[PDB]
């Protein structure tokens, strides 16, 4: 009955056809030019969200 379970983004996801992994090391959660595409394409490698 709670209206708290209207979000569907709770849990987020490593994009797989992205390559966080090497994006990772590459420092791209470090780049604030990639810091918004990290938290679309991979917002849990770089500590933006959970898995």
């Amino acid at each position: 009955n709670d209206i708290r379970t209207a979000a569907d983004m709770e849990h987020c996801a490593d994009e797989k056809n992205f390559d966080c992994r090497r994006s990772l090391r590459n420092g791209d959660c470090d780049n604030d030019d990639k810091l918004l595409e990290m938290g679309y394409y991979c917002p849990v490698t770089c500590g933006f969200c959970e898995p």
